[PDB]
């Protein structure tokens, strides 16, 4: 639909700041279509990842830092708040000692800053959606 | 110190989740200092409460609801684990049939469920106290 994906944008955040995005996954449950956001120290795709949000619709979410270049300490949940064939809202606040990820409405996923919220430079939103509203409070 | 006071935070509550908060009273056990954690049935301060827990350090904790505005069965407890003039930590561990909190380690109170803790959309902690760590499990 609306905007492209991968969704590139600059971005800066701290205690306040609200990464606000809606979209919808491409299939069904059945065929675990992937949702992922990163928060980006810097605008290349290779840089590193102060906040990885992995969804796989329907089985799991997966949270991580990439520092170095190197995958660090894996998260996992298997909160589900995400409905079959639906559109998502997906809000991530941030808090001053953490993340909090609300999915329509309710507070679902949370992940302590490893690194300054600060640091980042850039959001990227991937994989298996269709995105059509990406937004950052300033 | 670290976190705001008062302190609101979105949450999502069921079996399985737990409430972990470390503080320090900002005064001498003598001086009778609070402690207030709520879990509310919405955003708003004035909203319903589910689950009310109210410290007077060094004197007597006592549990409530508050249902459409008004205040339900008070329960009283004279347990005191908490040390005068020392750091604590609190969990509040939701069970299938009540909510038990352990107090520096120690089960120290316990309060049925009155309403779903499903009906749980934010938790705030206040009073006479400085936060460094608030955490709900997800």
């Amino acid at each position: 639909s609306l905007l492209p994906v991968p969704y590139t944008e600059a971005a800066s955040l701290s205690t306040g700041s609200t990464v606000t995005i809606k979209g919808r996954p491409l299939a069904a449950f059945l065929n675990e279509p992937y949702l992922q956001v990163d928060f980006h120290t810097e605008m290349k795709e290779e840089s590193d990842i102060v906040f990885h949000f992995q969804v796989c619709f329907g089985r799991r979410v997966v949270m991580n830092s990439r520092e170095y270049g190197a995958w660090k300490q894996q998260v996992e949940s298997k909160n589900m708040p995400f409905q079959d064939g639906q559109e998502f809202e997906l809000s991530i606040s941030v808090l001053p000692d953490k993340y909090q990820v609300m999915v329509n409405g309710q507070s679902s996923y949370t992940f302590d800053h490893r690194i300054k919220p600060e640091a980042v430079k850039m959001v990227q939103v991937w994989r298996d959606i269709s995105l059509t509203k990406f937004n950052v409070s300033y």
